């Protein structure tokens, strides 16, 4: 049980990148892994002010004991974007860090590419990273075999896995068809990263006091008020062990302290022991505080 999995409990865009960077600095994982499809990017800003805006690489690459960065089979990514992000952190991606691209990850020329991979037509060798790697040497250094992927996980000591969009955007939650093309749940993220279920140690769920994006019945006003019902649904399916509540700096103390209580009452209502353990008051490492301290 050595995988910490970071997920988003609402409609996304909760600052999951911030807690991923924070956790990577605090815990020093040697392996960071994700399986993202094209997105608007995940941002982490460290103590000294450096900014990482990532659409492909995990934000966890800031771990001081980084050894492996792993892009899972569910990844859909642009090669241009990936090489740009690698170069901007080449000081972190030195000779001591191995980057592994799952052979069945999808290369973009998002949904049309996901369809062509599912088509499994034997003479289209332009789709999956294994096939693109034969004529595109930029990723040839990076794509591994399925066997190598499994050995990398076996060899990892502690793993930070970063999830994708947020629970309520799941393909099979209530808002279909106004949703993404995948379920956004721990089971599906682990599946899309090829992580065996017994490796899961804890799930860190993220939320913001006023969630961004129909919607849930108990929320109004895109920015919405906090939804207790949305949090109940997310707790039942996602069962986080710890919660990071972000953008508390947009509310009065009474404001975000009430939401802490509501999150924990929703958790308990859906047989989840989650604790609100982290609070976010800004976009920086230095703005993440421990709930027991504030
Ligand atoms: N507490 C905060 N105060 C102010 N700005 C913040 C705060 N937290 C994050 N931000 C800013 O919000 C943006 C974060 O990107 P986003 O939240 O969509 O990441 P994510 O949740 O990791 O992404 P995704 O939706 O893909 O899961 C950044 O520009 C960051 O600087």
């Amino acid at each position: 049980e050595n995988v910490d999995l970071v997920i988003d409990l609402q409609f996304g865009s909760t600052g999951k990148g911030l807690i991923a960077g924070y956790l990577a600095e605090k815990n020093g994982y040697d392996t960071v892994i994700n399986a993202n499809m094209p997105n608007a990017g995940h941002t982490y800003i460290n103590a000294e002010g450096r900014k990482w805006m990532h659409k492909v690489l995990p934000n966890g690459i800031v771990s001081p004991n980084l050894k492996r960065v792993m892009l899972g089979a569910g990844s859909v990514f642009s090669i241009n974007r990936l090489m740009e992000e690698i170069e901007m952190s080449k000081d972190l991606l030195h000779d001591k860090v191995a980057i592994l691209i799952h052979p069945m990850a999808t290369v973009l020329d998002s949904m049309a590419a996901m369809v062509e991979k599912l088509q499994r037509d034997p003479t289209n060798n332009t789709i999956v990273a294994r096939d693109v790697a034969q004529y595109d040497g930029r990723i040839a250094q990076y794509v591994c075999t399925v066997e190598e992927w499994d050995m990398a996980l076996m060899a990892s000591e502690r793993i930070l896995a970063e999830g994708a969009q947020g629970f309520s955007l799941s393909l099979n939650q209530e808002f279909y068809p106004y949703c993404t093309s995948r379920d956004c749940t721990p089971a599906r993220f682990l599946a899309d990263m090829g992580i065996p279920l017994p490796m899961l140690n804890k799930v860190i769920g993220t939320a913001r006091c006023h969630p961004i994006r129909g919607h849930y019945p108990d929320q109004e006003e895109r920015v919405f008020s906090f939804s207790f019902i949305q949090m109940q649904k997310a707790m039942w399916t996602c069962q986080p062990d710890e919660v990071f509540l972000n953008f508390c700096n947009y509310l009065s103390p009474m404001g975000w302290q009430d939401i802490v209580h509501q999150i924990e009452v929703a958790a308990q209502s859906r047989y989840c022991d989650a604790e609100v353990k982290y609070l976010g008051f800004g976009p920086t490492f230095n703005d993440v505080e421990l709930r027991e301290d504030v």
